[PDB]
């Protein structure tokens, strides 16, 4: 799946 | 942080 | 995830 | 048939 981290 | 598990 | 076809 | 998506 997708993890985005900022 | 993050952990995803599939 | 896990799938089995018999 | 088996199709898996994660």
């Amino acid at each position: 799946g997708v993890v985005t981290s900022e």
